């Protein structure tokens, strides 16, 4: 196709084609009869109306199926030259379905990006594209999102020429439920910036190899997705003054750590555990004394262990070259295969009750000299100090017994601790390999937390996802509905506060604040005798009718017992309150982190080096330096959207999508760009750009109040003075203006260039 002839093969996947742009036009189409109207099974279908019959319609379904609906509730159709609209705000309809059935259309041709405003929503193919290939990075370069159709790639880009312009961080917010593809569009953003800075080191290149090394410890496949990636990530990217790529700094605020010993039915440990393995591999394999079994290692062999999607034996040489390109020694590099290695020996190690004492001892001794020695430890110290903690009391320290229940749970605790540690510790690594010392003024935030989940078992791992979920979006609320509601009045528009109903501060006060459940859970640990029991009886005496979102549990037949509801912003969640006291400090056997203090690996040394706070303080913290920071940045949403909880590809369920567009407030997010002033420009700025314009309505060299200067420039114009407002210390434009005012900005420019190639031929 010849104007999609610079996006190559990807253009029938980025635009219909120059036959359809027309054919289209073409539609058989009755204004006064198409028409969406509800139906139960499939949100709404497109109808004819087929008599009026006064306050009630009838119609028939595009499946032929009469329906007779209220007059209120039937609802027109989108009329067919606006079909696939890359820009959903410039629809003569905007609904329900007219969000839906358009998605549907571009999905239903695997134009997967569509614009909603100022944020984009992409749906998830599962089929991989011809659309990131690296040559279209390059057609993308410098272009407006008016121009080239929308695409991650335009996303970043306009972010990217938005901090060019007006100095200011920006940061891409990536955002849906699990399974919808933040971590591939983060991915993509970072590809785009790296082949970018490629074009115009080595730096480019770590920055895209820096995301293989973590996904190998921190995704494990679960039931929502096979690479479901378990801690939420802020990749801060630097640029210079001159705008080239600097550094480069990651950021991983939540692992969950109890994936490490504990795996439901149908999920996997995270997959660094199972690379290793799959590919047999000898160099690893007699230098850790594995067997290549998955099955007989207790911490790894529950749930499932192999999946078709995944081939494990590529993998691994992926991400041992991905710690290659980072810059991993190769001792270091071999040494957290130690841990990982002694992680899956650390689990098999068996205890007895010796048969009177009521005190555990080791039944063998042969797991337990494997992992001391890949620790680095004396296996002999090792079982007795796990066995015989000391504990300190002032003067004295006292000896514990252990029973054969909790010893075995010291040893996970011991196991999570190293894990979460050197992952942690691996960041730390990575960030001292990307501190290129370039020069620096301005970053690109790129945002993946975890997504929404709802699991059958949800635990205290799942509450830190969904608040982290609950936040972010009430970021989102606050930032498209509330301050662009008090920039308005601020600034003077003649505008009435619009009630868009989506706001979520009623539910953050019941985790957040110090009355809240993540409060209780930081009370429960200062008294000795709190149990979880106590703890379930506290909120329930606290919250039960003293806040709408906290419910009592609805026990479904078969779903696990559950202990109380949640009403969370995308569903109603069935938490699992057993065992979160201990969850929430998870205190280590002091002897052991003594004895790992002194190991002769200098990894394992350095992570437990410097071993009153608890989990949910540290995240909560977090999370809110986190937001503080995000606010001090313009945002550049792009919402994801998962059409199908069966991973085939293509096919979409309708009360699904329709559900996820809802509570992200997509049809909200439309709404304030049609009815709001979304573009608007400080009058400096206005002068400085727009007088070329119309030149000869103010002559600068004539002094003219920039304020009054502009009240009469776009007068002058011959545009629609309904379509802009003046503040007080900025102009407002409507949706399309400021595209009306840049087309005619190139226009007169151009005819400036023809004029000046024409004078020099006149003086010769
Ligand atoms: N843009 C895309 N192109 C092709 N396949 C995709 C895309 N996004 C998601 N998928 C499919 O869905 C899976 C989940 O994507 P993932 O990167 O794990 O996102 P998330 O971390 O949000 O679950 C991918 O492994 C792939 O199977
Ligand atoms: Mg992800």
């Amino acid at each position: 196709d010849s104007e999609m002839a610079v996006f190559g093969a990807a253009a029938p996947y980025l635009r219909k084609s120059e036959k359809e742009r027309l054919e289209a036009q073409t539609r058989p189409f009755d204004l006064k009869k198409d028409v969406f109207v509800p139906d139960d099974k499939q949100e709404f279908v497109k109808a004819k109306i087929v008599s009026r019959e006064g306050g009630k319609v009838t119609a028939e379904t595009e499946y032929g199926k009469t329906v007779t609906v209220k007059e209120d509730q039937v609802m027109q159709q989108n009329p067919p030259k606006f079909d696939k609209i890359e820009d959903m705000a410039m629809l003569t309809f905007l609904h329900e379905p007219a969000v839906l059935y358009n998605l549907k259309d571009r999905y239903g041709s695997w134009m997967i990006y569509t614009y909603s405003g100022l944020f984009c929503v992409t749906v998830n193919p599962y089929k991989w594209l011809p659309v990131y290939t690296p040559e279209v990075v390059a057609a993308y370069r410098g272009k407006k999102r008016s121009e080239a159709p929308p695409h991650i790639f335009s996303i970043s880009d306009n972010a990217y020429q938005y901090m060019l312009t007006d100095r200011e961080n920006q940061s891409i917010l990536i955002t849906g439920e699990s399974g919808a593809g933040k971590t591939v569009n983060t991915k993509r953003v970072i590809q785009y910036f790296a082949v970018i800075a490629a074009i115009g080191g080595t730096l480019e290149d770590q920055i895209i190899q820096a995301n293989p090394a973590l996904e190998a410890f921190g995704n494990a496949k679960t039931v929502r997705n096979d690479n479901s990636s378990r801690f939420g990530k802020f990749i801060r990217i630097h640029f210079g003054a001159t705008g080239k790529l600097a550094s480069a700094d990651i950021e991983t605020y939540l692992l969950e750590k109890s994936r490490v010993i504990f795996q439901l039915k149908a999920e996997r440990d995270y997959h660094i555990f199972y690379q290793i393995l799959s590919n047999k591999k000898p160099e690893l394999l007699d230098m850790l004394l594995i067997t290549n079994n998955p099955y007989d290692y207790a911490f790894i062999s529950q749930g499932e262990t192999t999946v078709a999607s995944i081939d494990d034996a590529e993998e691994l040489m992926a991400t041992d070259n991905a710690f290659d390109v980072l810059g991993f020694t190769s001792e270091e590099k071999n040494s957290m295969y130690k841990l990982t290695g002694a992680i899956m020996h650390f689990g098999n190690m068996k205890f007895k009750l010796k048969q009177r004492e009521e005190q555990a001892e080791p039944d063998g001794t042969e797991e337990a000299d494997k992992s001391a020695y890949l620790m680095g430890l004396n296996s002999a110290d090792l079982l007795k100090g796990l066995c015989h903690p000391r504990v300190k009391v002032g003067n004295e320290y006292v000896t514990k017994g252990q029973n054969v229940q909790q010893v075995i749970y010291a040893t996970g605790a011991l196991a999570k601790a190293v894990y979460e540690r050197m992952f942690n510790w691996m960041v730390t690594r990575i960030n001292a390999t990307l501190e290129t010392k370039q020069p620096r003024q301005y970053f690109i935030g790129v945002l993946d937390i975890a997504g929404f989940e709802i699991f059958d078992f949800n635990s205290f791992e799942q509450l830190c996802i969904n608040f982290t979920n609950e936040k972010l979006q009430q970021f989102f609320n606050h930032h498209m509905f509330v301050l662009e509601q008090e920039e308005y009045k601020k600034e003077g528009i003649e505008w009435t506060f619009i009630d868009f109903g989506m706001d979520l501060q009623a539910c953050i006060d019941l985790i957040e604040k110090p009355m809240g459940i993540m409060s209780i859970l930081e009370e429960e640990c200062m008294f000795p005798k709190a149990t979880d029991m106590t703890f379930k009886a506290k909120l329930f005496d606290n919250h039960l009718g003293k806040s709408a979102n906290f419910q009592k549990p609805r026990n479904i037949k078969g779903k696990p017992e559950a202990h109380f509801s949640l009403i969370h912003y995308a569903g109603i969640v069935d938490y699992n309150i057993i065992g979160w006291l201990q969850k929430n400090k998870d205190p280590l056997n002091e002897t052991v982190v003594g004895l790992y203090q002194k190991s002769s690996l200098k990894l394992l040394s350095t992570l437990f080096a410097n071993y009153f706070q608890t989990v949910s303080a540290l995240h909560r913290e977090n999370l809110n330096k986190l937001m503080t920071n995000l606010r001090s940045t313009h945002p550049h949403f792009v919402r994801c959207i998962i059409p199908n909880e069966t991973k085939s590809p293509g096919v979409m369920d309708n009360p699904l999508v329709m559900h996820q567009l809802r509570c992200n407030g997509v049809l909200e997010g439309i709404r304030i760009c049609r009815k709001g002033f979304p573009n608007r420009i400080l009058y400096g700025d206005f002068r400085q750009r727009y007088r070329i314009l119309n030149p000869a309505a103010i002559p600068e060299g004539q002094f003219i109040d920039s304020r009054k200067g502009a009240e009469k420039l776009l007068s002058s114009l011959d545009i629609d003075h309904n379509q802009y407002k003046f503040g007080h210390t900025k102009v407002f434009f409507k949706a399309g203006l400021l595209g009306l005012l840049e087309e005619m900005r190139d226009e007169r420019l151009s005819r400036i260039i023809t004029r000046i190639q024409a004078q020099s031929r006149g003086v010769l």
